[PDB]
């Protein structure tokens, strides 16, 4: 209880910013997690020993896929982290504690497809879940992990508390459907601007961490240029290998994923920030001010690429 984590000078600052790069070297994302909840949720929230076996068995069920892994995993939770910093008092201490798990949790065991792909395979996951399919498998694989021996970091709280926070993270695992974000933004985008949006009302938190996880888990466009371009490498590397599944089901992939397509790349990113990005993190920053940078490192990216286009890089 008085272990500590800490990190080298320059990790201790850059951590702190939303923009932070968690770094190539694996060994070291567990303690940058650790690090994140004892300043997120203090050093008492989790008993060390379980959190550090949770961890690992989290770790474990992430797959080698080029996007869709354990470093998206810690990236998403690292701006849930500075969401959550930059906004103290906003939160309860179950949220803090939830959150941070539901995003290191929110892609458990990710295949690197598309819940399109599972209904066009006719996958198993489709049949046991019709719609977020690959939601509602990473939140149960999360309870799953929580219910090993010795993993269950929720044991000291009360059967009613523990039923919260579990809730808390399933509807933030489920909000990580992109097809949810459209609406769920839309309505607070229209309760913000009729005045009517209230904190203190559940089903209006509730859409609000919905738009932080989808916030948390886009942040690789919120990222300095040189992390965000080499980032969709990773991203298009699972894209191809989708569409190249298609070609396998007798279906032409959209473009985006058609690896024959690779020109059409930097006009599909700029629809993505223009539908999807930039009006995620503006109604964000509308709803929780002090999350702007997230809105300024999107508009500077979008920026870096139209000069792609423009033929100048
Ligand atoms: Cl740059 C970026 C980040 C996240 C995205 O959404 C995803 C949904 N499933 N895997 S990635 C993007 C989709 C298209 C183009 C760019 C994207
Ligand atoms: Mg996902
Ligand atoms: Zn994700």
């Amino acid at each position: 209880g008085l272990m500590q984590f800490t990190l080298p000078v320059r990790l201790c600052k850059e951590i702190e910013l939303f923009h932070f790069d968690i770094g190539p070297f694996e060994n070291m994302w567990p303690g940058i997690f650790v690090y994140m909840v004892h300043r997120s949720c203090g050093t008492s929230c989790f008993e060390l020993e379980k959190l550090c076996r949770f961890i690992m068995s989290v770790k474990k069920n992430y797959r080698r896929v080029p996007y869709h892994n354990w470093k998206h995993a810690v990236t998403v939770a690292h701006c849930m982290y500075a969401i959550l910093q930059n906004n103290h008092t906003l939160f309860t201490d179950l949220e803090r504690k939830g959150l941070l798990i539901a995003c290191l949790c929110h892609d458990l065991d990710h295949r690197g497809f598309s819940n399109s792909y599972l209904q066009k395979f006719d996958h198993p996951l489709a049949a046991l879940y019709s719609t977020s399919t690959m939601e509602q498998h990473h939140f149960s694989q999360t309870v799953s992990i929580l219910q090993l021996e010795g993993h269950n970091i929720f044991s000291t709280l009360s059967s009613s508390e523990y039923e919260q926070v579990l809730e808390i993270i399933r509807k933030a695992i489920i909000a990580t459907d992109l097809a949810l974000y459209f609406g769920n933004r839309k309505q607070l985008e229209e309760m913000y601007q009729t005045g009517s949006l209230n904190l203190n009302n559940q089903s209006h938190r509730d859409r609000v961490i919905g738009l932080m996880m989808t916030a948390c888990d886009l942040c690789s466009v919120t990222k300095l240029w040189p992390v965000t371009k080499l980032t969709a490498n990773d991203i298009y590397a699972e894209f191809w290998a989708e569409g190249d599944e298609m070609k396998k089901l007798g279906i032409q992939p959209i473009p985006m994923m058609d690896r024959d397509k690779k020109d059409e790349v930097p006009q599909g990113q700029l629809g993505f920030y223009n539908a999807v990005a930039i009006p995620c993190y503006t109604t964000l920053t509308q709803i929780l001010p002090p999350t702007e940078p997230l809105l300024k490192a999107c508009r500077d990216n979008l920026s870096q690429w139209e000069k792609v286009i423009r033929g100048e890089e």
